[PDB]
């Protein structure tokens, strides 16, 4: 890799691993549409397995970007419309609070207060129905944004309903396969377990636990190589031959709502570039990213803006991931660590690296 890129990455990630005590990490910088890899530490401390470009990391909420794109693909295919009411795909959902709550609302966390987490007690299919039937909106739809798994997660499940495929099957056939993301999984097979890093929480090795809507909200695991590929596809959707997928990617980068200087897409969150570091850096901290905020509707949504900082943070008990790209500069970065460390530290490092490359 150009010594230029090598220097900036090393000078930035080395002190980060040191200060955040990250056991293992993999970084991918996409520069001029070409990827460059870097890896540090351990995937498995106990078994002394090093992190490699084949190591699988939990993407956590970065999985939401795949869901947003898969939903975008369904829209492109004419299977669903973001303007359709939620009940069109789940008629069993008869509670009157759902009146006026659309797929757009579920996809963008603006349904009216759906919670961040689906309760642990909610498992069966009838349990989820009851959960949603009983839920009480604190606000009218399309007024307030509250980041939530139960919101975009439901969107993912309903979105693949017409395809007749299971969420996982739809995701593989419609997104992973076409993009050649061959080491990206919702459920990692026995054969790949050897490459699955252990997450570390308070020094204990852990992996994400099963949950309702987990696949749709935070259950994807991937390698630094496949995530580099995921970035390139999102930086250049026109390079994709599958019409509906290409279109799906564009739809996920459209700006539907605005809060502060952030714009909500389907899974991805965007900001006008050049962006102010302190603004995306502090804007990422969970003190802001997860709070209740009023949103302004973008009527109609602004189609994907090439000059934007497109990104998403992701976390699980044991993992911390981050993805950010600038379509206009054919520039991007993927950071995958097996420790959940502060978001601001991720964004800060990401910005130092990309800003230094234009
Ligand atoms: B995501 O990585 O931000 C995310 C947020 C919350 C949860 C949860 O509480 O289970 C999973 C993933």
């Amino acid at each position: 890799a150009p010594q230029q890129i090598n220097d900036i990455v090393h000078r930035t990630i080395t002190p980060l691993i040191e200060q955040q005590k990250i056991p293992g990490m993999a970084v991918a910088v996409i520069y001029q549409g070409k990827p460059y890899y870097f890896t540090w530490g351990y995937a498995d401390i106990a078994k002394k397995q090093p992190v490699t470009q084949q190591t699988l990391f939990e993407l956590g909420s970065v999985s939401k970007t795949f869901t947003g794109v898969l939903g975008g693909d369904a829209i492109a295919r004419g299977e669903i419309k973001l303007s359709d009411p939620t009940t069109k795909y789940w008629p069993e959902l008869t509670a009157k609070q759902w009146n006026g709550i659309t797929l757009l609302h579920l996809a963008t966390y603006t349904a009216g207060g759906l919670p961040l987490q689906v309760p642990d007690e909610v498992k069966s299919s009838s349990d989820l129905l009851r959960f949603y039937q009983n839920w009480q909106p604190a606000w009218a739809p399309g007024t307030q944004r509250l980041y939530a798994n139960s919101s975009i997660g439901l969107f993912g499940a309903l979105a693949v309903k017409p395809s007749g495929l299971s969420f996982e099957q739809a995701m593989q056939t419609r997104v992973f396969q076409p993009l050649k993301l061959n080491h990206t999984w919702i459920n990692v097979p026995p054969a790949e377990e050897k490459n699955y890093a252990w997450g570390y929480r308070e020094g204990k090795a852990v992996h994400v636990s099963p949950g309702a809507l987990d696949a749709e909200a935070y259950g994807v695991k991937s390698t630094i190589e496949d995530m580099a590929r995921w970035v390139q596809s999102n930086l250049k959707p026109l390079d994709i031959n599958e019409k509906t997928l290409q279109q799906g990617i564009q739809l996920a980068q459209s700006r539907y709502w605005q809060t502060g200087d952030m714009y909500q897409g389907l899974g991805w969150e965007m900001l006008d570039w050049p962006v102010n570091p302190d603004s995306i850096i502090n804007g990422s901290d969970n003190k802001i990213a997860l709070a209740a905020r009023p949103v302004k509707a973008i009527t109609p949504p602004t189609p994907a803006v090439r000059a934007s900082w497109v990104h998403k943070t992701g976390a699980t008990g044991g993992f911390g991931s981050y993805v950010a790209f600038i379509p206009e500069k054919e520039l991007g970065i993927v950071m995958l660590a097996n420790k959940n460390y502060p978001n601001p530290a991720r964004v800060d490092a990401a910005w130092q690296i990309l800003n230094a490359l234009q």
